């Protein structure tokens, strides 16, 4: 029980998703190893051979991050472990980024996690990925060029990478929080904030999960010293788990989401609301990706069956 | 939790394995998309960089078949799609076969199963993969070239395909049986015996199944209109499935074997005794293979722990 185009979405593709507010686009990979893009405006659309960005290595990661959608980046892997970029800019249409000259190269496992630094005009970029000796390394464009930024030690053969990016209302610079998983197969948290830098403890907030789970993870609702954060994962029972950070009670709370196919990779969005959306393989059309909803109105909610070109 | 070695493992690698009684040969896919040869020889060896048999897709199916370890053959997808072979004889090294040269172009998707006709001395090959209809088509060498044999009809885009041949010792042809899985996600069964020839009825063996499980079967014992059959498939609790077929009782038993991780391929081998050699990845330094066994002095027990290269 499949569709032509369900059959072109590549099972256990890597995606990534950006969005400004219910502006949505959606990154996958087809099963000839080109990434394109499925979009929402008032209704989803695109998702074809037409809607090409990228050609990455078969199973490549992928990670993606935007400024509302003026600015888009694309992240994910050439045959030889290199990370490249794919790149949008209003008016400028999509080109290759300069990333890829800067010729890092990461483990073929390696995963990708991608953010612009939040609470600023500027354009400044983090991206992670793990190096062959399974440490987590971060690099950074901040206008003078890609390099190596701060490491962050050693994680799992393949570990999933969620990050996520905001500032705080009473901060003069940008929050980062990283989540990845460590050789005893905890979920584990590393954090930036400004000034402190990098603190040295590492927060587990998950005791025991699949070996290379995908991970990923959002925030919403930034404050006075205040932030809401959601961490998604595919657990051991083929379901994405939810992990909850709210202000007040910190991580407070872990749950089934929704089921999906087992190794499926995931995705998450927000605005404010707040309203989620997740995206995955639930095994819809066999390989089509579906959506998951959260908002105030109707909380809990899947949303669109099968992402185009499924349907 | 891993090793140098185990990392060389391609996670959710393909696996097909060979064997003459307890010789055995395991075939996987590396990380950069080699396919490399473990083996067994009153003990592990081998599975390094130095022990590739051929390049394939990323990602690729795996098969395999032999006649004990004198002729083996090793099946696996081009980066177009295309089936092809590395072939081994004795005294005559890994080389390629002539099967590429076909060009045999298959969905992208596709599974591949292969078998040497059961009961002859003659050298006679029957290939099973998916095309871009889903239908599942044979091809055959019987000294005559590689041509199209029997198609089997349309199956859930993906499938697993497993398949197992022998020769009734009162009869005078090979039988054939193959396993896949159907849109309704039920896991059927197509045979082949001489003089009727592909059987029309469809068996169901089990009622619904994960999309795209893995699949695959062994026999042992073949007799006067006797036979006994195992299949096995990682079903949606994250574990093999055994499903038993023995003469006298027909169909008659569903069980589950040993845990896989999420998307784990599968191999089988067997020989008379019977003992039985799954191979599978279950979590062993994240991307090692591991073995279970069966034999009639100590039942079901897990075998080599993590598979050359790993240790
Ligand atoms: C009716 Se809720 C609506 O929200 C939009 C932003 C998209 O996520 C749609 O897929 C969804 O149905
Ligand atoms: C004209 Se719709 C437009 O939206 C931009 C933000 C990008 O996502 C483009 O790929 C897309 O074509
Ligand atoms: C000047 Se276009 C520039 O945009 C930056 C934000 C980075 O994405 C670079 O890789 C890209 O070339
Ligand atoms: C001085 Se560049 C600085 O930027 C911070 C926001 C973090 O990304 C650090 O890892 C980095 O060293
Ligand atoms: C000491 Se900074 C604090 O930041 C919060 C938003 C969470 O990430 C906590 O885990 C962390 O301890
Ligand atoms: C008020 Se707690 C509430 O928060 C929402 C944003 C979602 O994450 C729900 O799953 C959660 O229960
Ligand atoms: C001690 Se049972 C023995 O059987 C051999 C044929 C191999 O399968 C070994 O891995 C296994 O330990
Ligand atoms: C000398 Se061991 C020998 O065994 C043969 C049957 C093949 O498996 C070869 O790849 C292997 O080197
Ligand atoms: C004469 Se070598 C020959 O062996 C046959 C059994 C098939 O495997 C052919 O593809 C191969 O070239
Ligand atoms: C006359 Se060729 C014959 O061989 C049988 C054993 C089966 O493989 C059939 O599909 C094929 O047509
Ligand atoms: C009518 Se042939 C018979 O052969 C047995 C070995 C099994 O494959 C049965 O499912 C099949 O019906
Ligand atoms: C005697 Se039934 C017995 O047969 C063995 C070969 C294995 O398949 C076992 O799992 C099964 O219970």
């Amino acid at each position: 029980m499949s569709t032509p185009g369900a059959q072109e979405v590549l099972f256990r593709t890597g995606i990534a998703a950006v969005n400004s507010t219910n502006h949505l686009r959606v990154y996958f990979q087809d099963s000839h190893g080109s990434i394109r893009e499925s979009l929402y405006e008032s209704g989803w659309a695109n998702g074809t051979a037409k809607n090409v960005i990228a050609k990455a290595k078969l199973g490549t990661p992928l990670a993606a991050t935007s400024k509302e959608l003026k600015n888009i980046r694309v992240y994910s892997l050439t045959e030889d472990n290199v990370l490249q970029e794919a790149a949008y800019d209003s008016g400028s249409g999509w080109y290759n980024g300069a990333l890829a000259g800067a010729k890092f190269t990461v483990a073929p496992y390696s995963r990708i996690g991608s953010v612009f630094l939040a609470g600023t005009n500027a354009l400044q970029l983090r991206i992670y990925a793990q190096k062959t000796d399974n440490t987590i390394q971060e690099y950074m464009w901040n206008g003078d060029g890609w390099k190596e930024g701060t490491n962050l030690g050693v994680a799992l053969p393949g570990t999933g990478i969620g990050v996520t990016c905001w500032r705080y209302t009473d901060y003069d610079g940008p929050s980062i929080r990283v989540w990845f998983q460590t050789d005893n197969l905890k979920l584990v948290q590393r954090a930036y904030d400004p000034h402190t830098g990098w603190y040295k403890e590492l927060t587990t907030i998950f005791d025991k999960a699949p070996p290379r789970c995908a991970i990923a993870a959002t925030n919403f609702n930034p404050g006075k010293s205040s932030i809401y954060m959601r961490i998604y994962f595919v657990n051991s029972d083929n379901t994405i788990w939810q992990v909850c950070w709210d202000h007040g009670q910190g991580y407070h709370d872990k749950r089934t989401i929704t089921p999906v196919i087992q190794g499926s990779e995931i995705a998450i969005i927000s605005w404010e609301g707040p309203e989620l959306r997740l995206y995955f393989q639930n095994g819809t059309y066999v390989s089509a990706i579906s959506e998951w909803t959260w908002g105030k109105a109707h909380g809990s909610q899947l949303g669109r069956r099968a992402l185009p070109p499924a349907e």
